[PDB]
């Protein structure tokens, strides 16, 4: 038996159209901000986001776990035995998004797991490098878009990155209130929304296979 391509939550039609439509107002208005247009420079008349990032997710939205690779990718055996994984497996789940984000390769919403939802996330023997330092679990997100160069596995890497900013102080203060929440600009390209409420989707923890 081979493994899916990859595991994950993957939301509901409603929730992935609620999550969709929230991605890409930010992406006007980002791209509508003093802030961002003057800081255009370290990011590439206004740039229209949302071309910008024209690699997007076709359909439903989803929140991946475990990439697979169909039994090819290390420690892919390992997760799927695990007793909590089948337990879980076509159950459903509510996911808490806490911020939404915009690098110059991605935009991708951060994913906060409850304790429950973390016995989900993989616990691999090679790790990534900017993980370090985080909770397991910090690299939980929702891609929205990429540009054409990259591949959806940077927004992880991206989102790693700009948490490794935040546990810094690097933050620094809010540039902007856009109507869901307060406006960061991390540099290098990157810029941060932490969202006033939190928004909850609605998702079924199962298996994808290309
Ligand atoms: N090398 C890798 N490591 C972890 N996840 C990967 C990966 N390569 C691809 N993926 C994930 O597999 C999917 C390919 O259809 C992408 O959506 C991406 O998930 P992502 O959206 O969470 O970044």
């Amino acid at each position: 038996d081979f493994l899916p391509l990859y595991f994950g939550w993957f939301l509901t039609k409603k929730s992935s159209e609620t999550l969709r439509k929230a991605g890409q107002v930010f992406l006007e208005e980002l791209g509508n901000h003093k802030a961002f247009k003057k800081e255009l420079r370290h990011f590439i008349e206004k740039l229209e986001l949302v071309s910008y990032f024209g690699k997007r997710p076709p359909g439903v939205l989803h929140c991946t776990t475990k990439f697979c690779d169909y039994g090819k990718a290390a420690g892919a055996e390992e997760y799927a035995q695990q007793e909590v994984v089948k337990r879980s497996y076509g159950k459903a789940f509510k996911l808490s998004i806490s911020a939404l984000f915009v690098t110059p390769k991605t935009a991708g919403a951060q994913v906060v797991l409850t304790d429950q939802e973390l016995q989900l996330w993989p616990s691999d023997l090679d790790k990534p490098s900017a993980s370090e330092g985080l909770p397991p679990g910090s690299r939980a997100h929702v891609t929205l878009g990429c540009a054409a160069d990259v591949q959806p596995v940077q927004t992880g890497l991206d989102l790693l990155d700009i948490l490794q900013q935040v546990k810094g102080g690097s933050q620094g203060e809010a540039v902007g209130e856009l109507p869901r929440g307060k406006l960061y600009s991390l540099g290098k390209g990157r810029w941060m929304l932490s969202l006033t409420k939190k928004m909850e989707v609605k998702a079924i923890f199962t298996g994808y296979y290309g």
